Parts: C-alpha cells; sequence; structure tokens
C-alpha cells in the first residue's frame, strides 16, 4: 500500500502539452486512441517514463510512430505503464496508444461507464487513467482535442469539453463529433457524454462583457420536464458570481447533464457539468421539497467551481480544500442570498456540529489539508468540505465584506489560469488584512494553523460585571484536545462575533464586534456598559468550535426569546436541551446500572417549555426556525458529549424529554398544524415550474415536524389528520403521512398507497425507499427484507442502495439492537457493494464512524464486524484503508 506525503510534492520530469483523443464506442467495447504531445521538463533526471493506466487492455503503444515492444521497452502491470528511459526521447516527442475499455461492465462508476442508456465519464480524482494512459495528477495541464464516435440511433447526442468543431457521418449507422478545447486544463476536468439526451435551453447575457452564453440542461427523455428548476438555478448562480464577486462566465456554452448512476452529487467538468439525477431533476408532483434546495446547492456549487477549481486549479490533491472548502463557502453565500431564510445557515451548522464534529473526534480525524493519503477517494470528507468551508468563511468574518471581496479578487487575478496552494489563498487574504488593519506588519501566519491542525477547538467563557464601574469583561479560553496528528496543539486565530443584550429590554448594547482571540486565553473588557448584559456569543456560528457559553438556562431562555442572531437563539435552545439530555441520560443510566426498582427523573425546565410556546405562538416568527426549536439535537451531535454512550439509554432519554414537552404543548402543536395548512399547502403555483417559495416549504417542514410529534404522542384522533395528509398533492406531505403512520395500524395501507404513487418515477421511488427505511417500526428488519426482495433486488445503482440502508442506520433503537444484527446487516451490504463499487462501500461505512464512542458491548460488536470486513480476501484498497484507519490498526 503506497503512502503519498504532502511534503514530497515535486513537479514531473515530463510535460504533456497536447492530448488528441479518439473514443470509439462499440456494443461490446470502447476503443480509445490517444496521442500525447510531450516534452522533457527542467525537473527531468533521465527517469523512466511512467504513466498511470488502470485496467486498460493494450492494443499497441508507440513513441514517434514507432511501435514499442512489450518486455524489452515497456512493461504494464494493469496500474502503471513503464517505458524504460533508454527508449524515451530527450526532446519533444509524441506518445501514442490504443486501448480497449468496457464501459458496460464498469459498475464502479469511475472512468468511462454506462448509466442506463447513457455513456458518461467521471474522472475526478483518479478516473482519467481508467480511460487512457496519462500522468494523472492535476498539475499536468494540457490542451485537449477529442473525437467521439458511436452508433447514431443509440447515441445521437455527443458531448465533450470545448467547442464542437465538426460532426460527421460514419458508415454502418455511426456518427462522430470533434470537440477542441484549447485552454489548458488538468485531466480530471475532462468529460465525455453520449446518449439519447433531451434538453431545455436558454441564453444568458453576461453583466459586463455582454457575452451571450448558451445554457443547456440534459436528461433522458422520460424526465426532461423535470429540468426547469435546474436551469433557473444555473441562471441564479451566474448572476450571483457576477453580483457578489464580479465574475463572469468565460465560455460560449455551459452544459448540465443528469445521469441515474453517480457516486456523488455532481462534478464540475469544464463546460460539461455532470449530475446525479437526484441533484438536478425535480418537479412539484414528483419530488419532495428538499430537492429544490439540493438542486440549488449542487448547481450552484458546480458553477462556482468554474473559477474556484477550474480557472484557478489545484497544484496537487493535498490542496483539495482550496477548491472544495472555498466552493462550498461560495455556494453557502449564494444559497443564503437566494433562500432568504435563516434555516439555510442553521442547516449547515447543524450538519457540521453533528457529522463533521464526530469525524474530527474519531480515529479518522484529519486537518482540512492532510499530510498523507493512500486512497484519494477517501479524502473527500466533511472535514475537507464543511470544516474547510467554515475556515473559508472565517476570512469573511475577519475582514468584513469589502476587504474580503478585495482579497478574493486578489486571489483570482493573481492565480487565474494557474495552479495554486492553500498558502496562495492565505497570502491574498493577508494582503487585504494589512489594508484593513492599516498595518503592513499585520499577518495571517497563525491563520495557517487552521489548515494543518486537526480536531475541534473548545472555547469557554467567564464573565465579570462591575455595576459601579459600568465595566464588563468576557474572559475566553481555547483548547484543542491532543490526537494522533498533533501531540501539542497550538492556539488558533478564532474570530468571535459578539453582541451584548440588555436583559431588561432585549436591546443591543454594543455595535457589531468581532473579538480576535489569538492566544490560549484573553480577557475582553467593555466600558460604559450600563447594566449587566447577557452575551450573545459566536453570532452566525463565527468559528467551527465547541462553544461552552457558561450561561444559566434563564440567560439562555432570554437569548432564545429576544436575541437578534438566529444561530445564538438556536444554540441557546440546543444548550438547554443538552443540559437536560445529559442529566436525564445519567439518571436513566444509574437506574439501569443499579437495577433500581424506582428512581426520579429531573423534569424539563418549565420556563423553557413556556418560551417554546411563546415562540411557536408568535405569528411573526419564522416557521423554519420554529421546526428547529421543537426538535432535540441530532443524535450525532449528542454523542460528542457522552462517553460510552448506551444508545438504549439515550433513546429513553429522548423519549422522556419529548413526552415532557408534548404533555404541555400538544394542543399548541395541533392548533398550529391546523392553522398552518392554508399557507403551507397552497396550490396556487403548483403548476408554475419556476416558482419556488422557501418560506412555504419551511411551513410544510414545521407542519410535518408537528405531525410527527403528535403522532408519536398518539394525540387523540390524529390518525384522521394522517389519512387526510396522505391525500396531499405534495410528496413531502404524503411521504410524511407514511412515516408518521408507523405508530398506527394503517402503516401498511399507506405503504401500499405511497408505493403506487412513487413507483413510476425513478427518483420518487428512491425517496419512498428512504421513507420506508427510516420508518419507526418495530418490524423494520422484516420491512427491510421485503424491500430487498421486492424492490432493491440486485440493483447496483448507488442511489437505490443508499436509500434502502442509510436512513435505517439512524434508527437509534433498532440499528443498534444489542444482538449486533444491524451491524451485521450493514457490514454484509458493505462487503457486497465493495465487489463492484469501493467508493459507495466506503460511504456505507458511515455508521461505524462512532464505534469507539458507544458502550462497551456495542463497541465490541461493531469492531467485530469491521474486523470481519477487513478479513475479506477480495477487499478493495479503498475499503481496507478506510477500515484500517477507523479501527486504529
Ligand atoms: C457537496 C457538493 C455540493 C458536491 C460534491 C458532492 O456531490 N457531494 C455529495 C453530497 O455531499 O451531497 C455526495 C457525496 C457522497 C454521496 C452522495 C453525494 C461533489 O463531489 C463536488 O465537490 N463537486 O464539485
Ligand atoms: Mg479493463
Ligand atoms: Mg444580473
Ligand atoms: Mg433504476
Ligand atoms: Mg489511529
Ligand atoms: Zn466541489
Amino acid at each position: 500500500p503506497k503512502i503519498h506525503y504532502r511534503k514530497d510534492y515535486k513537479p514531473s520530469g515530463f510535460i504533456i502539452n497536447q492530448v488528441t483523443l479518439n473514443i470509439n464506442i462499440h456494443d461490446q467495447e470502447t476503443i480509445v486512441r490517444s496521442v500525447l504531445d510531450m516534452d522533457i521538463s527542467k525537473h527531468n533526471v533521465g527517469e523512466d517514463l511512467v504513466f498511470d493506466g488502470v485496467g486498460l487492455k493494450i492494443n499497441e503503444i508507440s513513441i514517434n510512430n514507432k511501435k514499442l515492444v512489450e518486455g524489452e521497452e515497456y512493461t504494464y502491470d494493469n496500474e502503471f505503464l513503464t517505458i524504460f528511459s533508454k527508449f524515451v526521447p530527450k526532446s519533444k516527442f509524441a506518445f501514442s496508444s490504443e486501448v480497449i475499455i468496457h464501459p458496460e461492465t464498469n459498475y464502479a462508476l469511475t472512468g468511462l461507464y454506462k448509466s442506463k442508456n447513457i455513456i458518461v465519464s467521471q474522472c475526478e480524482a483518479t478516473g482519467f487513467r481508467r480511460i487512457t494512459f496519462f500522468i494523472d495528477r492535476p498539475d499536468m495541464m494540457a490542451k485537449y482535442d477529442v473525437t467521439v464516435t458511436a452508433d447514431k440511433e443509440k447515441y445521437p447526442v455527443l458531448l465533450s469539453n470545448g467547442d464542437k468543431v465538426n460532426e460527421f457521418e460514419i458508415p454502418g449507422g455511426r456518427h462522430g463529433a470533434r470537440f477542441n478545447d484549447p485552454p489548458l486544463k488538468p485531466c480530471y476536468l475532462f468529460a465525455v457524454v453520449a446518449g439519447d439526451l433531451k434538453h431545455l435551453s436558454a441564453t444568458y447575457i453576461t453583466k459586463y462583457t455582454k457575452k451571450k452564453v448558451e445554457l443547456y440542461v440534459f436528461s433522458e427523455e422520460k424526465y426532461v420536464s423535470k429540468l426547469q428548476w435546474a436551469l433557473e438555478c444555473l441562471k441564479k448562480s451566474m448572476a450571483f458570481d457576477e453580483d457578489y464577486f464580479g465574475l463572469e462566465y468565460d465560455l460560449s456554452r455551459l452544459n448540465l447533464v443528469a445521469v441515474s448512476d453517480f457516486n456523488v452529487g455532481a462534478m464540475e467538468n469544464k463546460g460539461l457539468n455532470i449530475f446525479n439525477a437526484n441533484s438536478l431533476l425535480a418537479s412539484k408532483k414528483n419530488s419532495i421539497d428538499f430537492s429544490y434546495a439540493r438542486i440549488l446547492t449542487v448547481v450552484g456549487h458546480e458553477y462556482f467551481h468554474q473559477y474556484t477549481g477550474n480557472r484557478v486549479t489545484l497544484r496537487d490533491w493535498f490542496q483539495l480544500t482550496l477548491k472544495e472548502g472555498l466552493t462550498v463557502h461560495r455556494e453557502n453565500l449564494f444559497s443564503e442570498e437566494m433562500t432568504k431564510t435563516v434555516t439555510t445557515r442553521l442547516s449547515h451548522v447543524d450538519l457540521l456540529r453533528s457529522v463533521q464534529f464526530l469525524e474530527d473526534s474519531s480515529p479518522l480525524s484529519h486537518p482540512i489539508r492532510p499530510e498523507s493519503y493512500v486512497s484519494m477517494e477517501n479524502f473527500y470528507t466533511t472535514t475537507v468540505y464543511d470544516k474547510g468551508s467554515e475556515v473559508m468563511r472565517m476570512y469573511l468574518t475577519i475582514l468584513g465584506e469589502e476587504y474580503y471581496k478585495k482579497g478574493f479578487d486578489i486571489y483570482i487575478k493573481k492565480n487565474d489560469g494557474n495552479t495554486a496552494t492553500c498558502e496562495d489563498f492565505n497570502y491574498a487574504m493577508e494582503q487585504a488584512y494589512k489594508m484593513k488593519k492599516a498595518d503592513n506588519s499585520a499577518n495571517l501566519n497563525q491563520y495557517l494553523l487552521w489548515f494543518s491542525q486537526s480536531g475541534t477547538p473548545h472555547v469557554s467563557f467567564k464573565y465579570n460585571y462591575d455595576a459601579e464601574k459600568k465595566q464588563y469583561s468576557i474572559h475566553v479560553n481555547q483548547y484543542t484536545k491532543p490526537d494522533e496528528n498533533q501531540k501539542e496543539k497550538k492556539p488558533l486565530f478564532i474570530p468571535i462575533s459578539v453582541g451584548l443584550i440588555n436583559p431588561e429590554n432585549g436591546k443591543e448594547m454594543i455595535s457589531q464586534t468581532t473579538l480576535e482571540l489569538t492566544k490560549e486565553s484573553d480577557t475582553f473588557v467593555f466600558n460604559n456598559i450600563a447594566v449587566k448584559p447577557i452575551p450573545s456569543l459566536f453570532r452566525g456560528f463565527s468559528a467551527p468550535v465547541y462553544i461552552e457559553d457558561q450561561l444559566t438556562d434563564e440567560e439562555r431562555i432570554l437569548l432564545l426569546k429576544y436575541d437578534s442572531d438566529a444561530f445564538v437563539r438556536y444554540n441557546s435552545c440546543t444548550n438547554i436541551y443538552m443540559k437536560q439530555i445529559l442529566m436525564n441520560y445519567n439518571e436513566f443510566l444509574k437506574a439501569k446500572n443499579e437495577k433500581l426498582e424506582s428512581f426520579q427523573l429531573t423534569p424539563v425546565n418549565a420556563q423553557f417549555i413556556d418560551a417554546i410556546k411563546y415562540l411557536l405562538e408568535d405569528p411573526h416568527a419564522d416557521a423554519g426556525f420554529k421546526s428547529y426549536i421543537v426538535s432535540l439535537p441530532q443524535d450525532r451531535y449528542i454523542i460528542n458529549f457522552v462517553s460510552n454512550l448506551d444508545t438504549d439509554v439515550l433513546a429513553d432519554t429522548k423519549e422522556y424529554i419529548y413526552k415532557q414537552i408534548g404533555d404541555k404543548l400538544n394542543d399548541v402543536y395541533y392548533k398550529m398544524f391546523k392553522s398552518l395548512e392554508a399557507k403551507a399547502d397552497d396550490l396556487t403555483y403548483f403548476n408554475d415550474e419556476s416558482h419556488v417559495d422557501f418560506d412555504q416549504m419551511n411551513m410544510r417542514t414545521l407542519r410535518n415536524t408537528l405531525l410527527s410529534l403528535l403522532s408519536k404522542a398518539q394525540y387523540p384522533n390524529i390518525l384522521n389528520e394522517i389519512i387526510e395528509h396522505s391525500k396531499s398533492p405534495y410528496p413531502s406531505n404524503w411521504l410524511t403521512s407514511l412515516s408518521v403512520s408507523a405508530y398506527f395500524d394503517k402503516y401498511f395501507e399507506l405503504y401500499d398507497k405511497t408505493y403506487k404513487l412513487s413507483k413510476d418515477d425513478e427518483l420518487l421511488l428512491q425517496e419512498w425507499l428512504k421513507t420506508v427505511s427510516r420508518s419507526d417500526r418495530k418490524d423494520i428488519y422484516e420491512i427491510l427484507k421485503k424491500l430487498e426482495n421486492e424492490v432493491l433486488k440486485d440493483s447496483k445503482n448507488p442511489n437505490d442502495i443508499r436509500a434502502v440502508y442509510l436512513p435505517f442506520t439512524n434508527n437509534l433503537r433498532r440499528f443498534h439492537d444489542i444482538s449486533g444484527k444491524g451491524y451485521k446487516l450493514i457490514a454484509e451490504v458493505i462487503t457486497k457493494t465493495d465487489k463492484f463499487n469501493p467508493m459507495v462501500a466506503t460511504q456505507l461505512c458511515e455508521p461505524f464512524k462512532l464505534w469507539n464512542k458507544l458502550d462497551t458491548k456495542r463497541q465490541e460488536l461493531m469492531l467485530n464486524e469491521m474486523n470481519t470486513m477487513l478479513q475479506e480476501p477480495q477487499i478493495s484498497n479503498n475499503l481496507k484503508e478506510y477500515l484500517l484507519r477507523l479501527t486504529n490498526k
């Protein structure tokens, strides 16, 4: 197993200047002919010429049109083609090859493969070498001239990067198209697509240059009507990069293509972005609400890569967060502006503090720029993406919008058309910092530790107020726990956005203030503070840290009611729940351990329940925010706070707390459920494909959250409401009716009804599968067996497999059944999937990420399944690397 180290980066001894490809797609094979116009670089030391090439069948290879002899002049071991140096020219030369590949049977969905009746490539990170020989690394920039040929009836639409410069007929029912893309690019941005694609299109005129850009969105014919929202999202994305960043699209055309089989959400190939269908296609009749924000996010993300990833490119894969963290941050600014709802930012924070904080306290913990890797595929992580996005967002918080925009334009102007590293970005921000601080000695050297240091910092507080002096002090400490990456952790540059709330009237007592904590601890003093304030800390979640606010629940309730910042209100509610959860968890755990015949539980704070009611009853308050306050923190957030977490005891703890609150508020929930109906389910714009109302969708989220609370509670006659809800035209509502009917004898009746509604739309059926998978059913193992036998069968579609199994793994009571049967089931699926798709097999490992945080019996059971998986003789390199790291082996 080869380990790549960040510190070992060295430019290649070779240059590839031009790629000329001929890709000939036939029924049983695809023939790839490639000529590489190459040169010797200044770094060359007379080494062998070694190409990446994985699973290629060689027909022939040549240098300067002289055929090379296998064994004497080259060897090939199905991974590397080695041409011995004595046969390599010492100046400009042509390398040519013809290989055979088999997209029909490429179920790993990397390289060139067949998705239903579409041929499509996926080259990031290491898939171009599965198509032809190359030095397959992102600093090998080249020009591409690509011809694709195929059966015309089967494959009438042919696409690759750049301009279509020729189209031609070929004898025997074939045709070809030539695409020339003269600007340099790395090979992972190469793409090709062939199929019977249908489209929608539009023309966009850029803001400044007034260039006409043709926009095309493509899918299979059956679903082409679902493409309209994606086209609107693409127009929105273009406008936002223009408006916020002053950045226009530089090419004549941009194509988006949906395919059914895709390992992730989408890919930013230059001018030819390729999408999982579930992240491009939607309709009001056949999609749940979540599709609309997903498509906005994923179209936005791939569009923003055209600058941050495609125009400014990566030197090497260790810089991945430089394109991903920066592009996720750009998409977050975009979606926040488009949705104009506070729940957009809260949803990103909710994901970070659950999924990413778990990763960062697990054996898999890494910094956003890792020091080493074995498998490139394994470091497309929530750390690199989502913590990287928060590190990219902290520059904006530190600099403010004006100087942030100045520093970003510095980065773009200086690095456009070139490779770059994380240092290049920090340098550009530093130049703006100097400007902002009016101080050419100011620097961001300490900021670089955000790239190199793993683990989540903990930030804690103490306060003091002197009433006679009108002087308030906030004493702040930061600590990062040592881990396997750094024995000694250093203090970070942590920006702490703060307000001070007057508890008598709820008003702001200071203007906008961002504390710059740069030491292990500091004390920030405020004068002319007329009354003791309640501090509003880390507004907007201003650093990706564990916040220990040291506030009383009375203070947190006042912030929840009266603070101006949505994150601090949401966090203050989170913190009240966490205090309760840890207390009741310990009371239940002691009762279990001590085998008590009777014991007491600490009730939920009554003034907190009153504050929830107060907010729920406020007609002026936000529906999406309301849905967060009635929901306990995610299980994966909670687990970061409990050692040896007994999942049964946590399930009992959550049940008690929800029942305490429902026992007081169910009549309120019911009344809101009914009163929200008219606006939440308004059909006025149901047949307007472009009219998308994120507040209305949040009203449905609140209704569907309330209906789940009422259903679990067996609120009187709520089944009537459930049955009526199953008749709604919105899939968010009628799939919710399946979910919440789990508590009633009508479950399988709704199972059949909603299946019939879902079965004729590929993506809707996947959403139905997810709904069944996450159903709170005592017979869920029997239900999953039925899904396997009746619907999933032997599908190799990643969306199918993820839909059936991943939601179930979040079932706290049942996935973690003490027999280990849930662990056994998911391990069987992982090993089965690994035979044909290692990347999706590794995704299916996600529930094991918390293994060493559970109680000791469940730790043992999970570890046993991971060791069983590790002992499979046919295990992929990707799955083996991942499980060796996760098990500290
Ligand atoms: C987060 C993104 C908007 C794009 C990213 C992506 O598709 N992530 C997916 C997602 O996080 O929703 C995904 C990962 C695993 C399994 C299914 C889906 C894509 O790799 C990229 O960076 N494109 O540039
Ligand atoms: Mg092969
Ligand atoms: Mg405009
Ligand atoms: Mg299918
Ligand atoms: Mg380890
Ligand atoms: Zn990306």
